[PDB]
């Protein structure tokens, strides 16, 4: 549920601001964080902290591109 | 009340440092993580951790512009 | 526990670097969670993770300012 | 979970070249070893913790990773 939701706002996010590079980036990001979920390595917290540290970075930099 | 707490924060800080645009982005992400809880794809704490997180990137902004 | 170790992490650290300011609004942070918590509006876990996000954003001022 | 933020992060960092981000992290992470043996923190929050410092600790190394 988490995850997906922070992935969700940011992908509309970027997508709205016109950044397919951000856009491309998030969804590498994203596979990787559900994977490493999957296997139990890290928890919930965890994936949801990192996918929207950057996220935050990759809506900053859509903010100014724009 | 996690999630309204951390936007509290948020608001009154960047209140503080005179940044009506940074409060605006805020508040437009406290609504939608709202909405989400509301419709039960995101937990609460999960919700104030994003929150938080963003929050953070936009205190620095508003910060640079003071 | 948690919220007070990473705030004791974080003030040593920001005491070493030599930053008052970012250690000032570093306990200003850590004061309104305590009392938040206190009164049950913010989860734990919110509360740590959030100092631990606004933490890092101070030692990264600090480590730019020394 | 410390342990395995602790080693996701060092590989990562390792890989990009920074050894100062890996000595860092190595600090963070013993820091909070002890802090889990004294037992005023759980595992859960430590390993938290340690992957937000690691994860500006990687975004860093990457900032390096160009230019």
């Amino acid at each position: 549920g988490g995850l997906d939701t922070v992935y969700e706002i940011a992908a509309k996010r970027l997508a709205e601001l016109g950044d397919e590079e951000s856009l491309a980036e998030l969804e590498e990001y994203y596979k990787t964080f559900k994977k490493k979920l999957k296997e139990g390595t890290i928890s919930e917290t965890t994936a949801a902290n990192s996918l929207a540290i950057m996220a935050t970075r990759l809506l900053e930099r859509a903010r100014e591109k724009a």
